[PDB]
């Protein structure tokens, strides 16, 4: 997360790190979201590779204990179907993980809310991305979460030529793009939380910038929508 600023320990308790194993020891790679006891919700293109991996709840610092953390392994992985290891601008970035045992609810381990099927958000919407991605264009991990307030620009701005133009789908959701605030490498498939009627639901999973950089004026942190993607998320825990 580009200019933002260090997350009050435990404040989105949804927010997990999906972290693999780097021969010895364990590295985060992307972000995710708990949506049930034992399934984690993340883009596809953190997931789409041979590679064991764990998730942390409860996490704020990759390299301090902070006891409220709870690790553990991913027992199934399902990407959308049409998804495409190359081509991200198509859409379809969404993944599922199944946890290889249910985590335990409390204070710092919760479900984040998922929108109604078909909701869209007004132009400007206020929302906030989180994440331990980059701080800077090429710059190095967050040890903390950080946040960082992120309005939605609407489609019809989103997908304008000044903007990211055919690149943009209405399967996805924009939001930033000021030059100032933007996710960058390592937010991946994490959380755009939206405050909606006084509830905060995650409406994004965060899944790509611009080739010019992180932060860049006109060029807004591109998100799969989740409420596009809320049968086919039923119907894969059901199943599952
Ligand atoms: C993660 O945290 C990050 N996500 C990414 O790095 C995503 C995943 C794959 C590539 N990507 C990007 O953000 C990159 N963007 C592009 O590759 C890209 C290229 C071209 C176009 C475009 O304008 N098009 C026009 C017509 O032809 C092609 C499409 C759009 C996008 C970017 C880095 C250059 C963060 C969310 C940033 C991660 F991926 F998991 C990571 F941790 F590995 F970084
Ligand atoms: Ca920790």
């Amino acid at each position: 997360v580009v200019g933002g600023t260090e997350a009050q320990r435990n404040s989105w308790p949804s927010q997990i790190s999906l972290q693999y194993r780097s021969g010895s020891s364990w590295a985060h790679t992307c972000g995710g979201t708990l949506i049930r006891q034992n399934w984690v919700m993340t883009a596809a293109h953190c997931v789409d590779r041979e590679l064991t991996f764990r998730v942390v709840v409860g996490e704020h610092n990759l390299n301090q204990n902070n006891g409220t953390e709870q690790y553990v392994g991913v027992q199934k992985i399902v990407v959308h179907p049409y998804w495409n290891t190359d081509d991200v601008a198509a859409g379809y970035d969404i993944a599922l993980l199944r946890l290889a045992q249910s985590v335990t609810l409390n204070s710092y381990v919760q479900l984040g809310v998922l929108p109604r099927a078909g909701t869209i958000l007004a132009n400007n919407s206020p929302c906030y991305i989180t994440g331990w991605g980059l701080t800077r264009t090429n710059g190095q991990l967050a040890q903390t979460l950080q946040q960082a307030y992120l309005p939605t620009v609407d489609y019809a701005i989103c997908s304008s030529s000044s903007y990211w133009g055919s690149t943009v789908k209405n399967s996805m959701v924009c939001a930033g793009g000021d030059g100032v605030r933007s996710g960058c490498q390592g937010d991946s498939g994490g959380p755009l939380h939206c405050l909606v009627n006084g509830q905060y639901a995650v409406h994004g999973v965060t899944s790509f910038v611009s080739r010019l950089g992180c932060n860049v004026t006109r060029k807004p942190t591109v998100f799969t929508r989740v409420s596009a993607y809320i049968s086919w998320i039923n119907n894969v825990i059901a199943s599952n």
